[PDB]
């Protein structure tokens, strides 16, 4: 379910990620819509780990969720990968939160520096879905 750019910002704020751990709605919108495009079902196979990711932020089942086939699945969220497979990112966004809860944050991907590098993104969440 890929909606407009100011549509997921309303779902993210209602969840609680707004101003969470320093990652504002625009910080995740700048990378989530770029790595998938507001598509929680954006799943693809991995030629290096042979695993599969599920969620709008490419959440993998190797170190974030336990699916049943990923070897060494530590599942930090402790939830099934079906939560990130649905557009209802209630528990899905909660699993991706653990990815930015570490000391790295949302800068784990190189696209973060090539997209906005945490610049003035307050316009994407200025009266969008608060």
């Amino acid at each position: 379910k890929v909606f407009e750019r100011c549509e997921l910002a309303r779902t993210l704020k209602r969840l609680g990620m707004d101003g969470y751990r320093g990652i504002s709605l625009a910080n995740w919108m700048c990378l989530a819509k770029w790595e998938s495009g507001y598509n929680t079902r954006a799943t693809n196979y991995n030629a290096g780990d042979r695993s599969t990711d599920y969620g709008i932020f490419q959440i993998n089942s190797r170190y974030w969720c336990n699916d049943g086939k990923t070897p060494g699945a530590v599942n930090a969220c402790h939830l099934s990968c079906s939560a990130l497979l649905q557009d209802n990112i209630a528990d899905a966004v909660a699993c991706a939160k653990r990815v930015v809860r570490d000391p790295q944050g949302i800068r784990a991907w190189v696209a973060w520096r090539n997209r906005c590098q945490n610049r003035d993104v307050r316009q994407y969440v200025q009266g969008c879905g608060v």
